[PDB]
DNA sequence: GCGCTCGCTCGCTCGCTGGGC
DNA sequence: CGCCCAGCGAGCGAGCGAGCG
């Protein structure tokens, strides 16, 4: 049961959108669910609002092309350094590596149309599948589930902004630092 | 007119029933002076298929039917192995690997019933280095007299060619001995 | 901020090498130069100028660093005319310099030499950390310029080019060269 | 030093794949 | 049903350079 990784960068500005009027980005207030132990004040809501649409729309489209509704996914939204970015992990089922690119460009175009009103973002490499090499000419990387505990779960605030999954073992972990800490230590095994 | 070299290992391998490997009896053609008793027939039977299927496929990918080749099957200390020499025409070095895998796969399907052989490095193109990162080697015709023709029994098992100058030499020790000595006469 | 060094040799034979365009450019020292125009050989300089201009055009393409720092000095050596090209390492990892420099080398041959490789032994050579085989591509820092390039005087010094602010004046000025050498020491 | 070794790098090649039209 | 062509990615091999003796 392997995963492809797509990294999607998210800015702080957007089209259309402006603070002087009502828009879909600014109108959304976010709340942590009861079972979260995170600090809402370190979570930047406008970028999170955009991220949520992007991953929701990504997975809707993904399910169309893969013909696998119920495909397993783990999505984590992060604040770098330079850019906000989302790691999207999506199960390979229904999408042979040979054919991922032609499908991801359909999804990429759809996201531009719907979220960005037809205007491609100017962020440098804003929609990028993870390859087996740093340079040109590698294969689309397939990572197994252990990527999540090894690389995603350890992230803490404010780098960690939000996460989403339909994987049972990680539902609790998405927004719980203590549960993240537990699965990380339980994975060293 | 240069050659690529592919070395294909063949194993020493059911006896309770009829199969294509065991059913074949081999005989030396009349013009051969070799000793049939030093030739191991089950491995030779497999080798013949491998080289026949190799060259059928090679012709497809090269678009050169009538491509020149020399194939020699040998018994080493460890493994039986065949040296396949095939003319470079139609197959740039950049592109040899992608084509040889297609051939390798076809051999596994047809001869090995889809089960890859467990022999260590059983299908190996000759490179310009012993390690990784060299080029595909191109040898000219003189490789045959220098390195292939001198082999004698039981190291020499069999050979095949469509090169007019070496037809006689395949299975004739005296003719091998002659072309070897005639090749030094040229140096 | 380090530099790779490429040494490019340039041949002596206006004529009759049959490449007559080296004769057709007249050179002038800019006003601020104190050099003697009569000790500057213009046909070889004419070629050298094209070589370094084209080298740096190509260097920018492969490095993806327009505005890369460089210092180029053209010399009349004991054996050949040659230019020392110093170019900033940015954008070009040492592992990959060779594959890029051959592209540049081939470009120069096509464009300056009309496809005919020069017969000068070793005419396009990166500086290594050893005299023999098996060393690394050398990285020198800026101080190479004052220590080894700036002291050269006429007629060994023929010409220089740079986009480094501190050395603009020094390219064609012996007094300014003399000053930066003493200020460095 | 100095000639050589050999595991490794990565920009680039180009026949193949298979949705879209 | 047959082309188109963006995506594919193993294979390529000159170049690399610490290490060896
Ligand atoms: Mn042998
Ligand atoms: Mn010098």
């Amino acid at each position: 049961p392997g995963f492809y990784e797509i990294v999607i960068k998210v800015p702080s500005d957007l089209d259309g959108i402006s603070d002087s009027f009502v828009n879909w980005v600014a109108e959304k207030e976010w709340e942590l669910p009861p079972d979260s132990d995170m600090d809402l004040n370190l979570i930047e809501q406008a970028p999170l609002t955009v991220a949520e649409k992007l991953q929701r729309d990504f997975l809707t489209e993904w399910r169309r092309v893969s013909k696998a509704p119920e495909a397993l996914f783990f999505v984590q939204f992060e604040k770098g350094e330079s850019y906000f970015h989302m790691h999207v992990l999506v199960e390979t089922t229904g999408v042979k590596s040979m054919v991922l690119g032609r499908f991801l460009s359909q999804i990429r175009e759809k996201l531009i149309q719907r979220i960005y009103r037809g205007i491609e973002p100017t962020l440098p490499n804003w929609f990028a599948v993870t390859k087996t090499r740093n340079g040109a000419g590698g294969g689309n990387k397939v990572v197994d589930e252990s990527y999540i505990p090894n690389f995603l779960l350890p992230k803490t605030q404010p780098e960690l902004q939000w996460a989403w999954t339909n994987m049972e073992q990680y539902l609790s972990a998405c927004l719980n630092l203590t549960e993240r800490k537990r699965l990380v230590a339980q994975h060293l095994t």
